[PDB]
Formats: structure tokens, sequence, C-alpha cells
């Protein structure tokens, strides 16, 4: 889980560059866009610097306390938000349709790994957050 999302976090760390008070992430050519993760990068103060996808409901669901340490956490969000997160994913969209019909405020829980990268000569201190886009309720 955490140990598993750590790999994606490390990847995005090595992909990132710090230039002119800004994070830039250049994605590798032909990289899978269909991986079930979304990564966010914050500064040590907890300011969001970069996000793989701009999804405000999920971003607002990230608790600031979490951001100062390494940890494994859970987002408690809604089926509307999860549907926005999984928009491109066809099959998932079918399932999501179903669940939306049974309950329109159905709760969705997403695993999250928070990862700390101390400042180096190359890079300032960063917190990298990796979210499992498939919620616990849909894993089975």
């Amino acid at each position: 889980t955490f140990r598993l999302l750590r790999g994606e976090s490390n990847l995005f760390y090595t992909l990132a560059k710090w230039e002119n008070n800004k994070i830039s992430v250049e994605l590798p050519e032909n990289l899978d866009m269909q991986s079930p993760t979304m990564t966010l990068i914050y500064d040590e103060t907890g300011k969001l610097l970069w996000t793989q996808r701009n999804i405000p409901c999920l971003i607002k669901s990230i608790q600031p306390e979490w951001l100062k340490t390494n940890g494994f956490h859970e987002i408690e969000t809604n089926v509307d938000c999860t549907s926005t997160l999984l928009s491109e994913d066809h099959s998932a969209q079918e399932k999501l349709k179903e669940v939306r019909e049974d309950d329109d405020d159905a709760e969705m829980t997403h695993s999250v790994a928070v990862n700390i990268y101390p400042a180096t000569a190359r890079m300032p201190q960063l917190t990298i957050v990796v979210v499992d886009t498939i919620p616990i309720e849909l894993k089975r």
C-alpha cells in the first residue's frame, strides 16, 4: 500500500524540476495515463505546487496535518468526486453510474500516501502525495 505508492512518489520526485519559484513536471513519452494514481506536490509549508489533475474536491479533501510527515491516510469523499476522478475510465464509469443510482451521496474512501523529500542542493523540501484513484468500496 504505502510501500507500493512510494514508487510512484519517487518517480514524480525524479521527474520534477525547480525553476523560477515554480515546479515543472515533464511526463515521460508514452507514459501510461491509465495508471490508477494521481500525484500532488507541495512545498514544506503545505502550499500545493503541482498536481497531476486539477480536481478541487479531492484537493480540498487532502488534510493539511498529514502533509508534514510520511504517512498512510484515507480520503473520505463522495461518489460525485470519485466519478470526476475516474472520468476517463469506462468500466469504472459504468459501476459509478450504478452506485450513483442506488445512493447519490454514497461515500467513497481513497487510500493516500504522503511522502517527505528533504531539501537537497538540487531541490527544496517537498511533500509528495499519491492517491489511489480506485476507492476501497469498489475494489471488490
